[PDB]
Formats: structure tokens, sequence, C-alpha cells
């Protein structure tokens, strides 16, 4: 009846912010939560219609160990991690599903669709992912500056299937989305490559409409966030059945545009 949450900030999906000066409680549509302050957001929303559509409580708390998550030496740590070593009872964020932490955790269903985009200055002009200044990095005399943020579901990607460019990425690595996006602008940065639904979210609330996002098309593959579940959860199908009435009764789509409108 009581359930443990973990989340992370990254906006627009968590948004974290203090309480109210005035009363010191978390007013509008935001809930407490503590760190390993208030939250809202796309993935909060989803997160209230659960608790009140299954009859949960819960606690949610902002992950400090580590980011969504990654394996390193045999240990996983930020969401993933929390819900694999049984810390939370569930995960719930900008998270995305991918084989490697599959094989671990139970996901839910997908909620959001994503997976990796590029996004350039519109000023910029490149193809795409396939663009052999992307592929063939060290070939252009100028060399092309691109970078991710690292320990997530793109650079995991971007390592397996292209360590070539991978390997020439490492340089360019960003603290969070925000600097990127800074370095970008400031042409300290070629490209971005990153996950899409955040990056196609940026691209329409940039002040100016100066940012956008080439699709990586046939290079990466198109996945979801999910919820993660401990492997064998007895949350996972009242989770899903949840989030499928939702999905059909226009509830995320209302969600979407509630969250994720922008005018570029
Ligand atoms: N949703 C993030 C992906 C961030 C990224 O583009 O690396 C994750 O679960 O790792």
């Amino acid at each position: 009846q009581h359930l443990t949450v973990a989340t992370l900030e990254e906006r627009p999906f968590v948004i974290v912010e203090p309480a109210d000066p005035i009363s010191g409680t978390c007013i509008r549509d935001s809930v407490p939560c503590r760190s390993q302050r208030c939250c809202k957001g796309f993935c909060i929303d989803i997160l209230k219609r659960l608790a009140h559509t299954i009859g949960f409580s819960y606690d949610l708390y902002l992950v400090t160990n580590g980011k969504h998550g990654k394996k390193i030496d045999g240990v996983w740590n930020g969401m993933i991690g929390e819900v694999f070593y049984q810390r939370a009872d569930m995960a719930i964020g900008s998270l995305t599903i991918n084989e490697e932490r599959s094989e671990i955790v139970d996901f839910s269903v997908p909620f959001v669709e994503t997976g990796i985009s590029v996004m350039v200055a519109r000023g910029t002009t490149v193809s795409g992912l396939s663009d052999r200044k992307f592929q063939r990095p060290q070939e252009q005399y100028p060399p092309l500056k691109f970078g991710t943020v690292p320990n997530g579901s793109t650079e995991k990607n971007i390592r397996s299937n292209y360590p070539d460019m991978h390997s020439y990425m490492v340089r360019y690595n960003q603290p969070r989305v925000e600097e990127a996006l800074t370095q970008l602008k400031a042409g300290k940065l070629d490209a971005f490559i990153y996950d899409a639904a955040v990056l196609n979210y940026m691209a329409r609330k940039d002040e100016g409409c100066k940012l956008v996002t080439i699709g990586s098309g046939k290079v990466f593959a198109t996945t979801g966030y999910g919820i993660a579940l401990h492997k064998g959860s007895r949350w996972k199908r009242p989770i899903d059945l949840a989030l499928l009435q939702f999905l059909g009764d226009d509830e995320i789509e209302m969600l979407e545009r509630l969250w994720l409108s922008g005018i570029c």
C-alpha cells in the first residue's frame, strides 16, 4: 500500500523547486520530494495518477548516487541502481528502456517515445548522424565538435554501436543538458547528441528558436521511457494496466500538451 519511489530532475519530465516560502509547503501541482523540496512535471503527474488509480501512498526521493543509471565494474548507480538494489520499489522519470537495464529490472510498458536525436544551431549545416563529420570525425580539417552527457542510455548506445565515434566524443562530454545547450549556442560544440524526447522539447522552447533537432534516422533505435521496478515485481501489471488506460483515455496526450509544448 506504500511505495518508495526514486526519481531524478530532468525538466520538463521532473522539475524540482523549493517549497513556497510563504506557506512552507509544496503548492499547486507539486508534491514533496526529499533528497537521497517539491517535485512537479510530466512524470510527476503520471505518478500522481498511478497513485490515485491504483491506490497507493508513496515516499518520493531524488537520486544523488549518479543519474539515470550506469553499470561500472559490476555495480549499478542512478535510478536503475536504486531499484536493482531494492532501495526503491520503483523509479519514475525520464528513464530510458534499454537491453542492459531490462536484463536486471522490470520496466512498465513505455509511456513516452524516445531515442537519440542530434541538436545543432539553425545556422550550422550537416546532414545528420550519417554525415562523415560525425562518423569519420578526425578526417575533417577543423574537427567537428560533438558531445553528449555521458553515463546514460545515449552514450551506452554509441559506445556499443559506433565505438570509433564514441572514442572521439569523449573529450566533448557535457555535465548536463543546460551546459551543453550553452556550449552549442556559443559554438564550442557543433552538435549535441542526446535523448530525443528531451532534445526535441528543448528545441521547441529555445529562446529565439535558434536550436534545431535532426532525426538520427536509421543510425539509432527508437525506444521509450519506462517505470523501473524490481525484477518480477507484482506492481508491473497494475502499473501497466493504468498506463494503458491513461494512453487510451487521451490522458497522456493531455499531459504532453500540458508539459511538452513549445512555440518553435
Ligand atoms: N533518459 C536517459 C538518457 C539520457 C541520455 O541521452 O544519455 C537515461 O535513461 O539514461
